[PDB]
C-alpha cells in the first residue's frame, strides 16, 4: 500500500484547477460530473471554459496563480504546462493540507486520479501508482466490457428494497442467493432505464414469487459472423451469466471461448422444432437460456420461430442483435454496401420463387444469404433479365475470420467464382464491389 | 457521478481515527499500511490497539473527542458507535474542511473507504457507495478471478523501467506503443513471476530494439444506433485507446462516455463531408491513432467509402469495425424480426433521402414479400405512402416507426401504409420506417418496452 484509495464527497465542495489548455479542460469535466463547486484559475482559457462560466457551470478566475484561492479549498489540481507554477501550486496545497494532484507528475503531490468505471452509485477505479497508465486503461477497458451499463440502476433500487427481503427470507443464506438472482437481472435494470413500471414490478414481484433457485428466460444472443471481438458488448454479459449456452455450427470457436467457464452447452448443429422444444424445457427447468445464433439473430436466423414458442409458456425473453454476415463481410471485404450515388438500397437476400426482374434492376446492392448452391442460377438469371453483364461481383468465404477469402470478378464468372468458396459464403453483387481494390484492408487468404 | 474516488499519498502525513473497538482497528490497519502517521481518540481500546502502541506504531489518547486533534491532519475516521460523538467528529472535520468517513453511516461525512483488491503497485477499488454493501463483494469476488496475482510483478517492473522508457522514447506516442507491447507480453510475465532475470533482460532489450511505427490509423468504427450495451468489444477497444474521436450526432452520449477519457474529441454534426475526410487525413498524418465514430454501421448509409477513400494513396493505414445498423437494432428492440418464415425473400434498406431530382423505384419497392426499412424518410412518408399505394402495396400492409430505436427513449407507433404519412408526424428524427407483414408480430415479440 503506497496509496489509500478514497471515494471523496465533493457536491458543492470548493475545488481548485489551475491551467486552462486541454489537460484543464478534461479533469474540469471530471469534477463537474462529481458536482464540484469549481474555480479555474489560468493565464488564459480554452474556449470551453468559457462556454461552462457563461452557463453559470463553474467560476473563471484569469490571470497568476493567487494562492489565496486554496483559502477553502477540498481539493487542488495543477494542470498546466508550467513545472514553476505547478510546483508553486502543490506547495501551496501542501501547506494547507489540501490534497493535491499533479497531472504531469504523479510522485509531485498528495494524490493521483485513477482510471474509473462509472455505474453511479457503482464505482470502480484502477491504478497502477501512476507508473503504468496504458495498464490502467487495459483494465478499464476490460472493466467497462463486462459491468452492465445500467447495473447502477439496480444498485440504487436495492435499498428502496431492503427491508421487504429480510421479511420473506429468514436466513442470511437465502438473503445472499435473493441479491446474486437480483444483481444480474439485467432485464429489471433495463426497465428501471426506461422508466418502464408496469415492466419493473412485473420483474420485481416474480423475484419474490419464484422460488429462488429459478431463474427462468431465455436471451437471444447474435454472435456475429465470427470475429470475437464482433460480439456486442451487453452479449457478452449474457453469455457471461447462463446457465445454459445452446448454439450451432455458425457461432464461431472464437465466440465459444467466450462462453463462462461452468456454462452448461447444448449443440444443436435438427429440424427447428427440437431446438424450440430445448429452449422451452431448459427455461422450464428454471434455467437461465442464452440461444447464441451466427450472425444477428432476426435476418434469416429463425429468431422469430423461437420467440414464439416462448411467449406462449409465460417465459421471459429478450434479444441482443448481433452484426449481421452483410455488415461484417462489408467491413472486412472493403466493400460498402453503399458508396455515393451507386446504390439507392441494399438488398438482402435468401437463396415460392426469387423474383428475378426485380433483382435485377439498377441501383442496388445484392447480397445472397446461403445461396451458393443457386449461384449458376443466380448469374443466369440476372443476365437474362437485364443486369450488365460487366456488373462486379464478390464472394466473401467466412467473411470476419481468420481464413478469410474473397474472390470478385464479373456477373459472368459468377458460377465459376462459387466453386472457389464454401459455406459459408455471401454473394455481392454490385457497382460498390469495384471499390475492394481501394478499401482493402485485411489480409486475405 | 456519486463520487470522485481518489488515490491519496497518506506517507507522513496526520490522520486521526475517533474510536477504539473492532470497526477502529480494521480502519486503523489499513491507514498504517498505508503508512499514514495515526492518532486514535478514544474512551475505550481493545487489546489491538496496546500492541500497536506499545512498538510505536501509532499515538493513543484515551478519553472523549478532542477536537483540536484534527488540526494538522489531512483525513479524520469516526469509528464509534455513539452517532452523536461521530458527528461532532464529522462536524469538526468539516470545519477544517478535513475528508471524513463515518463508518457506520456512508451517506453523513466526505468520503466512503471502498473494497479493494491489492495487485501493489497496482490497485482496484469497488463501492456501491454503501447502498449495498452485497453488490461490491459479488463486484470484489468477480474482479479477483479476473487480475492475475502477478500483475503486480509487471507493474512493479513497469514502474522500474519507466526512466529508460522516457530517456529512449522522446515522445507520449512512442512511449504509448512501447507500453502496448511490453503489458501484453505472456513470456514476460511468466518470467518476472519465475524471478527468471535472464529471460526478463532478454526479451527486454528485444522490445527496447523493435523498430516503432510511426505511422497514424485511421479506424471507423460503428457505434451502433444507441444503447451503449450494442457497441462491440472491437468497436470499444479501438475507442478507449484512440488519441482523437471525430464523432457526429447519432453517437449517443452513453458510447461518448466510453471514449478515452484522454482523448480529443472532434464534433463535426451540424461539418461538410470533404471536410471531415481531411480531418482524419491530416491528424493521421500527425501519427497519432484517429477513431471516426460514426451511428450504426459505417458502410450502411454513413459515408465511410468516401471517408476511407484518400488514405490508401496517402500511405495511411485504415481499418473499419462494423456496427449494429439501425434496421437490426430498431428490429431487434420494437419487437419486428426483419425476417420471419415466408413473410420476406429479402430485407431492402432503403435511403429515403436522395441526391438530385432522383427517384426511387417505386415499381421495385412495391413488390411483395419483403421487408422495407426507409433511413432519413420522415420528411418523405407522405410521398412514400403515395407512391407504394401507386404502384400496388396492399393499402392495409402495416407499418411502424421507431424513434430512437434502442435508447431508453425509444418510441414505436405503428399502423397501416393508409396511415404512414400521418404516423409519421408523431415522430422526430432519428426514425427508421418499417413497411411490411413482420410488422405484425410485434404484439407477440416485443419484450423491450411500451414507453
Ligand atoms: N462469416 C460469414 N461469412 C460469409 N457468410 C456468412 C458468414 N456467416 C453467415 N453467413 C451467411 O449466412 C448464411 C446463414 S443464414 C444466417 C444469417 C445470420 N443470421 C446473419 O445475420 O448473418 C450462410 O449461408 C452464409 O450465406
Ligand atoms: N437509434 C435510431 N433509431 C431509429 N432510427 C435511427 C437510429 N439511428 C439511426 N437511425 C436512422 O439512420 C438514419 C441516418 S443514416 C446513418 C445510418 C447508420 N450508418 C446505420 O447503419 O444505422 C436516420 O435518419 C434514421 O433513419
Amino acid at each position: 500500500m503506497d496509496h489509500l484509495p478514497i471515494f471523496c464527497q465533493l457536491r458543492d465542495r470548493d475545488c481548485l484547477i489551475v491551467g486552462g489548455g486541454d489537460v484543464a479542460e478534461r479533469k474540469a469535466r471530471l469534477l463537474l460530473e462529481a458536482g464540484a463547486r469549481l474555480t479555474v484559475n489560468a493565464l488564459t482559457f480554452i474556449p470551453q471554459f468559457t462556454v461552462w462560466a457563461n452557463e453559470g457551470m463553474l467560476t473563471l478566475v484569469e490571470g497568476p496563480f493567487d494562492e489565496t484561492l486554496l483559502d477553502s479549498c477540498w481539493l487542488a489540481i495543477a494542470a498546466t504546462d508550467d513545472d514553476t507554477v505547478n510546483q508553486r501550486v502543490s506547495d501551496a496545497a501542501e501547506s494547507r493540507r489540501i490534497f493535491c494532484n499533479v497531472v504531469d507528475a504523479p510522485k509531485a503531490a498528495s494524490f493521483i486520479m485513477p482510471s474509473i468505471i462509472d455505474r453511479s452509485p457503482l464505482m470502480v477505479a484502477v491504478s497502477a501508482g501512476g507508473t503504468s497508465h496504458v495498464l490502467a486503461r487495459l483494465l478499464r477497458e476490460k472493466l467497462e466490457s463486462l459491468l452492465p451499463q445500467h447495473l447502477g440502476q439496480v444498485a440504487r433500487y436495492a435499498g428502496q428494497l431492503r427491508a421487504r427481503v429480510k421479511k420473506q427470507f429468514a436466513t442470511m443464506g437465502e438473503r445472499r442467493r435473493f441479491w446474486e438472482k437480483f444483481f444480474v437481472n439485467d432485464r429489471l435494470a433495463q426497465s428501471l432505464a426506461n422508466a418502464d413500471e408496469k415492466a419493473v414490478n412485473a420483474t420485481t414481484e416474480r423475484l419474490f414469487s419464484e422460488p429462488l433457485d429459478h431463474r427462468g428466460e431465455v436471451v437471444l444472443v447474435g454472435a456475429g459472423p465470427g470475429d470475437a471481438g464482433l460480439l456486442t458488448l451487453k452479449g457478452l454479459q449474457q453469455i457471461q451469466q447462463a446457465d445454459i449456452v445452446v448454439y450451432d455450427r455458425l457461432v464461431s470457436d472464437d465466440i465459444m471461448n467466450l462462453v463462462r467457464r461452468d456454462a452448461d452447452r447444448v449443440f444443436v448443429g435438427v429440424p427447428q422444432e427440437e431446438i424450440n422444444q430445448i429452449l422451452l424445457r431448459e427455461a422450464q427447468k428454471g434455467k437461465r437460456v442464452v440461444r447464441l445464433k451466427g450472425g444477428d439473430p432476426f435476418i434469416f436466423g429463425r429468431g422469430g420461430e423461437e420467440l414464439e414458442t416462448l411467449c406462449h409458456a409465460g417465459i421471459p425473453f429478450s434479444v441482443v442483435p448481433g452484426i449481421t454476415a452483410a455488415s461484417g463481410c462489408s467491413a472486412y471485404s472493403g466493400i460498402p454496401l453503399t458508396h455515393r450515388d451507386y446504390a439507392q438500397s441494399v438488398r438482402l437476400v435468401t437463396g415460392g420463387e426469387l423474383d428475378w426482374e426485380n433483382l435485377a434492376a439498377e441501383k442496388q446492392t445484392l447480397v445472397f444469404y446461403m445461396g451458393l448452391n443457386q449461384a449458376a442460377t443466380i448469374q443466369e438469371k440476372l443476365i437474362a433479365f437485364g443486369m450488365q453483364a460487366d456488373m462486379p461481383v464478390a464472394l466473401v468465404e467466412n467473411g470476419t475470420s481468420v481464413k478469410q477469402r474473397v474472390v470478385h470478378g464479373v456477373l459472368t464468372q459468377l458460377g465459376e467464382l462459387a466453386q472457389q468458396v464454401e459455406s459459408p459464403a455471401l454473394i455481392i453483387v454490385g457497382r460498390v464491389v469495384a471499390l475492394r481494390d481501394k478499401l482493402n484492408w485485411f489480409s486475405n487468404h
